[PDB]
Order: structure tokens, then sequence, then C-alpha cells
DNA sequence: TGCATCCGACAGAAAAATTTTCCTGAATTTTGTATAAGTAGCTACAAAATTCTCGTATTAATGCGTTTTTTGCATAGAGAATATGCGTTTTTTGCA
């Protein structure tokens, strides 16, 4: 397997064209439930990690109502408000377009125990990485990953 | 001319009559006798074929010493796996 996590950005959330977490610029995870923080997919490991990442800052992951579609992540936040999961590395990109200029932030992430941030993880077999394409590039892509 | 009554055993003798059988024409269960035509086959003849055989020529068949080659051979690395390991963790004990 060669377990290999290129990096583990630390989680924040979607604040908004009106968020008061776009007032309250940080994101612990109470500050989520403060507005309608819908959690993502119970069962999908993606949230298993987020369960921490919303579950140790005055909040417990509330997988109430997630439409399981980014389009909808925006089709009620294009009204301006609604808030759910966009992690750190693209939480360079939470503040974007002219409905919305948003409050960025770092991880509150009391959830950690041992090592616990969600991890970008290229993991491989030599056969798989036995050629210039993936092997060197897959390495470079797991390498040239800036905040940009 | 109108009221009752009644009806619709036996025997002999000669002639006929059904079958039977040999004689006599009639023209068939048919089948018999010679001559001349004609219908079909036999003897003979034609040969250039075709094809059988011996010799030569090319070619395809068959074996090998060697080209590379495939597949079996060994020993070198790696990537966790597997200790120590604290160090952290879960287990286990007595008081209120």
């Amino acid at each position: 397997m060669v377990v290999e996590v290129l990096y583990d950005e630390p989680i924040e959330l979607l604040t908004a064209a009106n968020h008061p977490l776009a007032a309250y610029e940080r994101v612990p995870w109470s500050e989520l439930v403060r507005y309608p923080q819908v959690v993502f997919k119970d069962g999908y490991g993606m949230q298993r990690l987020v369960q921490e990442k919303f579950e140790r800052l005055e909040a417990t992951l509330q997988a109430a109502l997630e439409v399981n579609t980014l389009d909808a992540f925006r089709g009620v936040v294009r009204q301006g408000e609604l808030i759910a999961l966009l992690p750190s590395s693209a939480l360079v990109e939470a503040r974007l377009d002219p409905t919305l200029a948003v409050r960025p932030l770092a991880n509150s992430a009391l959830p950690e125990n041992s090592g616990l941030t969600r991890r970008v993880v290229m993991v491989t077999t030599q056969d798989r990485l036995q050629i210039p394409p993936i092997k060197h590039f897959w390495q470079l892509v797991r390498e040239n990953i800036p905040p940009i």
C-alpha cells in the first residue's frame, strides 16, 4: 500500500454573502450550528473525519439534511446564507463571488486525539507508479500543492 | 194418401315331360404351313490418337549445427512486518 499523505490541511467551513460566521470570522464548530450547519454523509469516511472537525468545538455532527450535491450547497446559499462543508485547502476559496465575500480562517480542530486532519493521500503500487506519468507527476502533484 | 217396417279311397294304362346321350353340321379354346422382304447384327477395317514407359530436371522434402530465445535459475532488496517500547491506555480495586 505505501500509506502516503501528501499533507493534511486543517478544516474550517463556508461563511458567506451574509454569514455571521462571515461575521464570526473563525470557525469552531458551534459557530456552525449557530446558522444551519448541515453535515455531509454519515457512512462516507469524508464525514467520519469531519465528525471530529465539527464535533469538538461546542458541536456534534448533525447530519440532518445534506442534498449530497455541491450545486445545492450553493442553491440555498445563493440565497446568501446556508452553510455546510468546504475544507481548508479550498477554504482559500470560500469568499468568492459577488453575492459572497466571505470570512476565511484556520482550523479550530480541537478534534485531533493523535494526528487527525483530513489528509490528501496518494497511495500506490510500483506497477501503478512504474512510469514517468503518475509516478513522478503523481509525486509532483502531491508536492506542488500551494495555498494557490 | 199418411203411419209402420226394414234395409243400406284306390289301382291300371297310356301320354307327356324333364334330363341324358350319341350323331351331325357350324365355322371356333383357336393355331398351322413357306415364301420373300427387311430388320438387325457380325466381320472387317480405319488410325491417330492417348497413354505407358524410360530418362532427365528442378524442386520440394528432410536432417542438422547453429542462431538467438524462452523459460527455468539464483541470490538481492524492500516494505512493511514485527519488538522494544515507553507511554499511553484500558483494566481492576475499595469508599459513600
